[PDB]
């Protein structure tokens, strides 16, 4: 059970560091920066995925499952990163994405050619319905049907993401024998564990049913399906249980009660999954604009949300904790301050994260305070983007443009990934070539070299925060208590653990805030473990000042 003591640091490879000098990220450069990440202090990495791709959707499209993509290297390279990470006794998550392949993966190649082709079964092929539209009224995740047609064989084929992302048939026994055979392969070599990219969608209601009803739905039978969880049952039966290994699933249209379902060891699934409840709390429910929809940043939301993820797994299953991902935009940009109260803001977000309990996630550039990016529309790389640009803005006309720019300069998934700012030189040291996007506009302030230069940095404060949670038991094992709940400004909280408390202030506002420890605890004495001003240790009133984060441990 080391992995619910692990810090994870999540790499998103085409973006953190160009060894080869040909302006995208690769393994070599991986390689080079294992150092780093050590002495940041994460003991296992999670890589986006550097298969085979057309990188339709950046690497979550793969065409071939044990071959790396040409840019980020060979499998020389990738063996050695494995067994570099090893040396320095760190541990590699590999992002197992099967959900859906590319389809220029040999599989559909051979698929589509037609209905008596042997693997034509490995993905999901329905009729049209009599008046020739698409078997129902399924939505993309990226805008427009699920659906796509192939003229050749007059059937269409299932995708829950991109058009080149053809989902695969989880009900075909031949294509989850295939699935274990990559996860063995690669487990064989030395990958210690799986971060499974949107596991919650891998089993379907076989008989497609309508949405009631403007024209495409997203909804809940894109997850959640009647055999997902015997499915990674089995996947735990024939291939997870013969590993020593860690397993975080990204459970898209997971709630607490499904958390269960997944984490629960006595089901013997996962170890944990991402949720996305807590990245939601900044969007209408159901607007046909998704994500886009925004809502202003609610802290009782947040408050809320994390606080019954926190109790729900509370002695049964596992937390991930994050704020960042590749999916996600920076977290101090998206719901706080990222000009002066930067550095106060970021430390205030971590310290809120890593209080709780669980497994914490640090995203490339979440350590330093990398922010959102000012660059203007046509240069998003995402494909996302440009298929909401289109059905939202063009022909549905459900945004204006300026409103789906706001939304965008927002939420964007490119804002995590614009490279990896290293120093103040050319493209921030990510590069001695040109980026394959590019770099932050604000690099000269915001990279590693300063960081590590500045006591007072983002990067010590992360630093300091995992060795808090190697050093203190009751950071892993405590159990949860929101305090002071309603309080619009200061998000409190206590844990506790064999007779010691461990005490968690954070003001996440841009004004003085006041918090007062309840009746109880008026009397406990308090050494201070961290915090992002100078500090007493009398906790019983603190004023806090702008973003002001305390952790005290009862002594
Ligand atoms: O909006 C977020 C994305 O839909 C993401 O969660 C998918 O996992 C990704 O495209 C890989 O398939």
């Amino acid at each position: 059970e080391w992995w619910k003591e692990a810090v994870v640091y999540q790499i998103y490879p085409r973006s953190f560091y160009d060894a080869n000098g040909d302006g995208f990220g690769d393994l070599q450069g991986v390689i080079q920066k294992l150092d780093y990440i050590k002495n940041l202090g994460a003991d296992v990495i999670w890589l986006s995925p550097v298969f085979d791709s057309p990188q339709d959707d950046n690497g979550y499209d793969i065409s071939d499952y044990k071959n790396m993509y040409e840019k980020f290297g060979t499998n020389e390279d990738m063996f050695q990163l494995i067994d570099e990470v090893h040396k320095r006794g760190m541990k590699i998550v590999m992002d197992l994405v099967v959900n859906h392949t590319s389809d220029e993966h040999a599989w559909f190649a051979e698929s589509r050619k037609s209905k008596d082709n042997p693997y034509r079964d490995y993905y999901l092929w329905k009729d049209p319905k009599p008046d020739g539209s698409e078997p129902n009224n399924w939505g993309s995740i990226f805008s427009g049907s699920a659906w796509t047609y192939d003229e050749g064989t007059g059937q269409y084929y299932l995708h829950y993401f991109s058009k080149k992302q053809p989902d695969l048939n989880w009900e075909n026994e031949a294509v989850r024998r295939e699935v274990y055979d990559v996860m063995r392969f690669w487990m064989d070599r030395g990958v210690d564990g799986w971060r499974m990219d949107v596991i919650g969608s891998i089993s379907k209601y076989t008989d497609f049913p309508d949405y009631e009803t403007r024209s495409y739905i997203v909804g809940r039978y894109h997850s959640n399906g009647p055999r997902l969880h015997e499915f990674i049952q089995e996947m735990n039966r024939e291939v997870l249980s013969h590993y020593d290994c860690m397993t975080v699933g990204e459970a898209n249209g997971s709630d607490i009660e499904e958390a269960k379902k997944y984490t629960d060891a006595s089901r013997q699934e996962l170890n944990m999954i991402f949720t996305f409840e807590h990245m939601d709390i900044d969007k209408e429910q159901n607007s046909p604009n998704g994500k886009w929809q925004i809502k202003p940043f609610d802290l009782i939301a947040l408050k809320k949300t994390m606080t019954r993820w926190q109790t729900g797994l509370m002695n049964v299953g596992w937390n991930t904790l994050y704020f960042e991902n590749h999916d996600q935009p920076r977290v101090i940009s998206r719901w706080g301050n990222d000009r002066k109260l930067r550095k106060e803001c970021a430390k205030a977000f971590a310290t809120v994260l890593h209080g709780m309990k669980g497994t914490p996630f640090i995203y490339q550039g979440e350590e330093i305070g990398m922010v959102n990016s000012d660059m203007p529309l046509e240069m998003y790389d995402d494909l996302e983007i440009k298929n909401a640009y289109r059905e939202l803005v063009v022909e549905n006309k459900t945004m204006s443009e300026k409103e789906f720019v706001k939304a965008v300069m927002i939420k964007g998934r490119d804002h995590a990934r614009t490279p990896m700012q290293w120093d103040a030189g050319k493209h921030a040291g990510f590069t001695a070539g040109d980026p394959w996007i590019p770099v932050n506009s604000r690099y000269q302030d915001i990279n590693v070299k300063e960081s590590l230069e500045d006591q007072d940095s983002i990067f010590f404060y992360y630093q300091k925060l995992i060795q808090l949670r190697k050093q203190y038991k009751i950071m892993i094992y405590g159990d949860y208590q929101l305090l002071q709940e309603n309080d619009p400004q200061v998000f409190s909280y206590l844990r506790e653990y064999r007779g010691e408390k461990l005490l968690v202030v954070v003001n996440l506002s841009e004004e003085k805030a006041l918090f007062e420890a309840p009746p109880e605890l008026i009397h406990e004495r308090w050494k201070v473990l961290i915090s992002n001003y100078p500090q007493r240790a009398d906790l019983k009133s603190i004023s806090l000042k702008p973003y002001e984060a305390v952790m005290g441990i009862s002594i």
